[PDB]
Protein backbone atom coordinates (compact mmCIF):
# COMPACT_ATOMS: atom_id res chain seq x y z
CA UNK A 1 0.00 0.00 0.00
CA UNK A 2 0.89 3.66 -0.01
CA UNK A 3 -0.15 7.23 1.01
CA UNK A 4 0.21 10.53 0.16
CA UNK A 5 -0.76 13.76 1.52
CA UNK A 6 -0.62 17.44 1.22
CA UNK A 7 0.74 19.37 3.89
CA UNK A 8 0.01 23.08 4.14
CA UNK A 9 1.72 26.02 6.29
CA UNK A 10 0.03 27.20 9.12
CA UNK A 11 0.62 31.10 8.01
CA UNK A 12 2.53 33.41 5.59
CA UNK A 13 5.69 32.14 8.00
CA UNK A 14 5.96 28.64 7.51
CA UNK A 15 5.52 28.48 11.51
CA UNK A 16 4.11 24.96 11.21
CA UNK A 17 2.58 22.55 8.33
CA UNK A 18 -0.86 20.66 9.31
CA UNK A 19 -1.70 17.79 7.38
CA UNK A 20 -4.90 16.45 7.28
CA UNK A 21 -5.79 12.86 8.57
CA UNK A 22 -8.89 11.02 9.00
CA UNK A 23 -9.91 9.70 12.38
CA UNK A 24 -12.63 6.86 13.27
CA UNK A 25 -15.85 5.76 11.61
CA UNK A 26 -17.26 7.61 10.08
CA UNK A 27 -14.27 9.40 9.65
CA UNK A 28 -13.41 12.60 11.49
CA UNK A 29 -10.78 15.11 9.82
CA UNK A 30 -8.66 16.81 11.89
CA UNK A 31 -5.18 18.72 10.59
CA UNK A 32 -2.15 17.19 12.58
CA UNK A 33 1.33 18.32 13.05
CA UNK A 34 3.70 15.75 11.70
CA UNK A 35 6.13 15.33 13.69
CA UNK A 36 9.74 13.28 12.90
CA UNK A 37 10.76 14.08 16.43
CA UNK A 38 8.30 12.74 18.66
CA UNK A 39 5.97 9.71 18.57
CA UNK A 40 2.87 10.11 19.51
CA UNK A 41 -0.17 10.75 17.94
CA UNK A 42 -2.86 12.94 19.75
CA UNK A 43 -5.50 15.14 18.81
CA UNK A 44 -7.77 17.60 20.99
CA UNK A 45 -10.97 16.10 21.91
CA UNK A 46 -14.39 15.93 23.48
CA UNK A 47 -12.49 15.41 26.49
CA UNK A 48 -10.14 18.53 26.12
CA UNK A 49 -10.85 20.78 29.21
CA UNK A 50 -13.35 23.32 27.63
CA UNK A 51 -10.99 26.25 28.51
CA UNK A 52 -8.41 25.16 26.91
CA UNK A 53 -9.91 24.88 23.25
CA UNK A 54 -9.95 27.78 20.93
CA UNK A 55 -11.59 27.19 17.21
CA UNK A 56 -9.54 23.29 17.16
CA UNK A 57 -11.24 20.43 15.19
CA UNK A 58 -12.16 17.92 18.13
CA UNK A 59 -12.19 14.28 17.74
CA UNK A 60 -15.27 12.63 19.15
CA UNK A 61 -14.57 9.46 19.98
CA UNK A 62 -18.21 8.36 21.70
CA UNK A 63 -19.32 9.04 17.60
CA UNK A 64 -16.89 6.46 16.12
CA UNK A 65 -18.10 2.90 15.96
CA UNK A 66 -14.59 1.79 15.79
CA UNK A 67 -13.12 3.58 18.64
CA UNK A 68 -12.32 1.65 21.78
CA UNK A 69 -10.93 3.19 25.15
CA UNK A 70 -7.78 1.43 25.94
CA UNK A 71 -7.88 0.21 29.79
CA UNK A 72 -5.85 1.90 31.95
CA UNK A 73 -3.73 3.72 29.69
CA UNK A 74 -2.82 7.34 29.46
CA UNK A 75 0.14 9.36 28.02
CA UNK A 76 1.82 12.58 28.83
CA UNK A 77 4.09 14.60 26.75
CA UNK A 78 6.67 17.80 27.28
CA UNK A 79 8.03 19.28 24.36
CA UNK A 80 11.33 21.27 23.59
CA UNK A 81 9.36 24.39 23.50
CA UNK A 82 8.10 24.43 26.79
CA UNK A 83 4.81 23.23 25.59
CA UNK A 84 2.84 20.13 26.80
CA UNK A 85 -0.24 17.69 26.78
CA UNK A 86 -1.96 14.68 28.30
CA UNK A 87 -4.92 12.12 28.42
CA UNK A 88 -6.09 8.89 28.32
CA UNK A 89 -5.99 6.53 24.81
CA UNK A 90 -8.44 4.86 22.17
CA UNK A 91 -7.42 2.42 19.37
CA UNK A 92 -9.45 3.44 16.16
CA UNK A 93 -8.79 3.69 12.67
CA UNK A 94 -6.39 6.26 10.94
CA UNK A 95 -5.88 7.25 7.13
CA UNK A 96 -3.85 9.09 5.96
CA UNK A 97 -3.69 10.45 2.28
CA UNK A 98 -5.24 7.00 1.06
CA UNK A 99 -3.29 4.94 3.54
CA UNK A 100 -5.29 2.79 6.47
CA UNK A 101 -4.18 1.80 9.54
CA UNK A 102 -6.31 0.23 12.20
CA UNK A 103 -5.68 -0.17 15.83
CA UNK A 104 -4.00 2.99 16.21
CA UNK A 105 -3.26 4.41 19.57
CA UNK A 106 -4.93 7.65 18.82
CA UNK A 107 -4.34 9.94 22.12
CA UNK A 108 -7.04 12.22 23.14
CA UNK A 109 -5.97 15.10 25.23
CA UNK A 110 -7.70 15.71 28.47
CA UNK A 111 -5.10 18.95 28.94
CA UNK A 112 -3.21 21.14 26.82
CA UNK A 113 -0.39 23.97 27.54
CA UNK A 114 -1.81 27.43 26.57
CA UNK A 115 0.90 27.18 23.03
CA UNK A 116 -1.52 24.18 21.94
CA UNK A 117 -4.81 26.34 23.08
CA UNK A 118 -3.47 29.40 21.50
CA UNK A 119 -3.32 27.94 17.84
CA UNK A 120 -6.02 27.32 16.45
CA UNK A 121 -4.68 25.68 13.41
CA UNK A 122 -2.80 22.56 14.68
CA UNK A 123 -5.55 20.19 16.17
CA UNK A 124 -2.92 17.42 16.77
CA UNK A 125 0.62 15.96 16.57
CA UNK A 126 0.98 12.92 14.44
CA UNK A 127 4.40 11.78 15.67
CA UNK A 128 7.04 9.85 13.44
CA UNK A 129 9.97 9.54 15.02
CA UNK A 130 10.65 6.27 16.77
CA UNK A 131 8.32 4.05 18.65
CA UNK A 132 10.79 3.87 21.47
CA UNK A 133 9.58 7.49 22.71
CA UNK A 134 6.19 6.98 23.35
CA UNK A 135 4.75 8.29 25.93
CA UNK A 136 1.53 6.05 26.35
CA UNK A 137 2.14 4.23 29.95
CA UNK A 138 1.81 1.20 31.18
CA UNK A 139 1.79 -0.04 27.68
CA UNK A 140 4.17 1.69 24.97
CA UNK A 141 2.18 2.22 21.34
CA UNK A 142 3.32 2.40 17.75
CA UNK A 143 3.39 5.41 15.54
CA UNK A 144 1.55 5.60 13.12
CA UNK A 145 4.30 4.63 10.60
CA UNK A 146 4.80 1.86 12.62
CA UNK A 147 1.68 0.03 12.39
CA UNK A 148 1.51 1.00 8.34
CA UNK A 149 5.33 -0.25 7.34
CA UNK A 150 4.61 -3.67 6.95
CA UNK A 151 1.78 -3.05 4.81
CA UNK A 152 3.95 -0.35 2.53
CA UNK A 153 5.05 -1.22 -1.00
CA UNK A 154 8.85 -0.26 0.81
CA UNK A 155 8.98 0.90 4.49
CA UNK A 156 9.47 4.41 3.96
CA UNK A 157 7.95 8.19 4.37
CA UNK A 158 9.36 11.51 2.64
CA UNK A 159 9.02 14.64 3.58
CA UNK A 160 9.09 17.41 0.83
CA UNK A 161 7.50 20.70 2.51
CA UNK A 162 6.72 23.68 0.77
CA UNK A 163 8.42 27.07 1.15
CA UNK A 164 5.40 29.59 1.62
CA UNK A 165 3.47 26.83 -0.58
CA UNK A 166 1.67 23.21 0.24
CA UNK A 167 4.23 20.32 0.30
CA UNK A 168 3.60 16.11 0.37
CA UNK A 169 4.08 13.59 2.73
CA UNK A 170 4.18 10.04 1.15
CA UNK A 171 4.29 6.74 2.67
CA UNK A 172 5.28 3.95 1.02
CA UNK A 173 7.15 4.90 -2.26
CA UNK A 174 9.65 7.54 -3.36
CA UNK A 175 8.28 9.99 -6.08
CA UNK A 176 10.79 10.29 -8.57
CA UNK A 177 9.66 13.31 -9.95
CA UNK A 178 9.45 14.71 -7.30
CA UNK A 179 13.16 15.89 -6.85
CA UNK A 180 16.66 17.05 -8.74
CA UNK A 181 19.87 14.77 -9.02
CA UNK A 182 20.37 12.06 -6.88
CA UNK A 183 18.75 10.96 -3.28
CA UNK A 184 22.39 10.90 -0.96
CA UNK A 185 21.65 8.70 1.76
CA UNK A 186 23.53 9.06 5.15
CA UNK A 187 23.83 7.14 8.51
CA UNK A 188 20.67 7.37 11.15
CA UNK A 189 20.81 6.66 15.36
CA UNK A 190 18.12 5.38 17.10
CA UNK A 191 20.01 5.40 20.40
CA UNK A 192 17.72 8.55 21.43
CA UNK A 193 14.80 7.70 19.33
CA UNK A 194 15.13 10.21 17.02
CA UNK A 195 16.09 10.40 12.67
CA UNK A 196 19.95 11.45 14.10
CA UNK A 197 22.40 11.58 11.71
CA UNK A 198 25.37 13.47 11.31
CA UNK A 199 25.57 16.44 8.73
CA UNK A 200 29.48 16.72 7.04
CA UNK A 201 29.45 20.78 7.21
CA UNK A 202 28.22 23.89 5.74
CA UNK A 203 28.98 27.03 3.81
CA UNK A 204 27.42 30.65 4.35
CA UNK A 205 26.45 32.07 1.21
CA UNK A 206 29.11 31.59 -1.77
CA UNK A 207 31.58 31.13 1.35
CA UNK A 208 34.14 27.88 1.21
CA UNK A 209 32.22 24.91 2.51
CA UNK A 210 33.71 23.92 6.36
CA UNK A 211 33.99 20.29 6.56
CA UNK A 212 32.94 19.53 10.01
CA UNK A 213 30.36 16.88 11.45
CA UNK A 214 27.32 18.50 13.24
CA UNK A 215 25.13 15.62 14.88
CA UNK A 216 21.58 16.75 14.76
CA UNK A 217 18.14 15.57 14.43
CA UNK A 218 15.94 16.05 11.39
CA UNK A 219 12.94 17.30 13.34
CA UNK A 220 9.31 18.46 10.75
CA UNK A 221 7.80 19.71 14.32
CA UNK A 222 10.40 22.02 15.09
CA UNK A 223 10.18 24.97 12.49
CA UNK A 224 13.63 26.49 12.47
CA UNK A 225 17.49 25.39 11.83
CA UNK A 226 19.61 25.19 15.15
CA UNK A 227 22.88 24.36 15.17
CA UNK A 228 26.47 25.10 17.29
CA UNK A 229 27.33 28.78 18.13
CA UNK A 230 30.33 29.25 16.29
CA UNK A 231 28.32 28.00 12.77
CA UNK A 232 24.95 30.44 13.83
CA UNK A 233 27.81 33.20 14.84
CA UNK A 234 28.97 32.81 11.48
CA UNK A 235 25.74 32.70 9.15
CA UNK A 236 24.63 36.20 11.22
CA UNK A 237 28.46 37.68 10.53
CA UNK A 238 27.18 37.86 6.89
CA UNK A 239 24.09 40.02 7.75
CA UNK A 240 24.73 43.67 8.44
CA UNK A 241 22.97 44.90 12.32
CA UNK A 242 22.04 41.45 12.62
CA UNK A 243 22.88 40.33 16.55
CA UNK A 244 21.81 38.23 19.30
CA UNK A 245 19.27 39.33 21.17
CA UNK A 246 18.92 38.45 24.76
CA UNK A 247 15.58 39.73 25.15
CA UNK A 248 13.82 38.16 22.11
CA UNK A 249 15.40 34.99 22.74
CA UNK A 250 17.95 34.71 19.67
CA UNK A 251 19.15 36.34 16.89
CA UNK A 252 17.44 39.46 14.82
CA UNK A 253 18.09 41.27 11.69
CA UNK A 254 16.81 44.60 10.04
CA UNK A 255 14.11 43.24 8.29
CA UNK A 256 15.33 45.52 5.03
CA UNK A 257 18.71 43.04 5.11
CA UNK A 258 18.82 40.35 1.81
CA UNK A 259 19.53 37.38 3.29
CA UNK A 260 22.74 34.81 2.45
CA UNK A 261 21.75 31.49 1.60
CA UNK A 262 22.95 28.47 3.84
CA UNK A 263 24.46 25.53 2.71
CA UNK A 264 24.83 21.99 4.87
CA UNK A 265 26.34 18.77 3.76
CA UNK A 266 24.82 15.36 3.66
CA UNK A 267 27.86 13.03 2.66
CA UNK A 268 29.61 14.73 -0.42
CA UNK A 269 26.21 16.25 -1.28
CA UNK A 270 24.83 19.59 -0.58
CA UNK A 271 21.91 21.01 0.30
CA UNK A 272 21.04 25.14 -0.14
CA UNK A 273 18.82 27.04 2.04
CA UNK A 274 17.59 30.32 0.26
CA UNK A 275 18.49 33.37 2.28
CA UNK A 276 14.64 33.78 2.16
CA UNK A 277 13.91 30.44 3.79
CA UNK A 278 15.79 32.36 7.11
CA UNK A 279 13.48 35.39 7.16
CA UNK A 280 10.47 34.51 9.79
CA UNK A 281 9.54 38.32 9.73
CA UNK A 282 8.89 41.45 12.25
CA UNK A 283 9.80 39.95 16.20
CA UNK A 284 6.32 42.18 17.14
CA UNK A 285 3.71 43.27 14.87
CA UNK A 286 5.28 46.55 13.14
CA UNK A 287 8.71 46.56 14.07
CA UNK A 288 11.53 46.47 11.41
CA UNK A 289 13.98 43.87 13.53
CA UNK A 290 13.44 40.42 11.99
CA UNK A 291 13.25 36.91 13.67
CA UNK A 292 16.59 34.63 12.30
CA UNK A 293 15.54 31.15 11.20
CA UNK A 294 19.06 30.04 12.25
CA UNK A 295 19.64 30.12 15.72
CA UNK A 296 22.14 28.40 18.16
CA UNK A 297 21.20 25.04 19.87
CA UNK A 298 23.58 25.92 22.63
CA UNK A 299 21.43 24.86 25.97
CA UNK A 300 18.89 22.76 23.47
CA UNK A 301 21.46 20.12 24.23
CA UNK A 302 21.23 18.54 20.42
CA UNK A 303 21.16 20.26 16.88
CA UNK A 304 17.97 20.58 14.98
CA UNK A 305 16.89 20.14 11.23
CA UNK A 306 13.92 21.38 11.58
CA UNK A 307 11.80 23.33 8.97
CA UNK A 308 14.24 25.83 7.74
CA UNK A 309 16.40 23.23 7.00
CA UNK A 310 14.52 20.29 5.55
CA UNK A 311 12.00 22.01 3.18
CA UNK A 312 14.77 22.79 1.20
CA UNK A 313 14.84 19.55 0.46
CA UNK A 314 13.68 16.18 -0.56
CA UNK A 315 13.77 14.07 2.62
CA UNK A 316 13.43 10.13 2.76
CA UNK A 317 12.81 8.85 6.15
CA UNK A 318 14.40 4.87 5.68
CA UNK A 319 12.66 2.62 8.08
CA UNK A 320 14.36 -0.14 6.83
CA UNK A 321 15.75 -2.75 9.39
CA UNK A 322 18.88 -0.36 9.56
CA UNK A 323 17.48 2.99 9.24
CA UNK A 324 18.79 6.05 7.44
CA UNK A 325 17.63 9.36 6.03
CA UNK A 326 18.05 10.35 2.20
CA UNK A 327 18.48 14.20 0.99
CA UNK A 328 18.05 15.34 -2.17
CA UNK A 329 17.89 18.69 -3.76
CA UNK A 330 14.79 19.68 -5.21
Amino acid sequence: STGSATTTPIDSLDDAYITPVQIGTPAQTLNLDFDTGSSDLWVFSSETTASEVDGQTIYTPSKSTTAKLLSGATWSISYGDGSSSSGDVYTDTVSVGGLTVTGQAVESAKKVSSSFTEDSTIDGLLGLAFSTLNTVSPTQQKTFFDNAKASLDSPVFTADLGYHAPGTYNFGFIDTTAYTGSITYTAVSTKQGFWEWTSTGYAVGSGTFKSTSIDGIADTGTTLLYLPATVVSAYWAQVSGAKSSSSVGGYVFPCSATLPSFTFGVGSARIVIPGDYIDFGPISTGSSSCFGGIQSSAGIGINIFGDVALKAAFVVFNGATTPTLGFASK
